[PDB]
């Protein structure tokens, strides 16, 4: 058990702004 935990540490960097940011829309 700890794969749970590295899916949403993924998205934790994306919801700093590079969701969107890095898209360049």
């Amino acid at each position: 058990g700890a794969w749970k935990n590295f899916w949403s540490s993924l998205r934790k960097g994306f919801y700093d702004g590079e969701a969107g940011r890095a898209i360049r829309r």
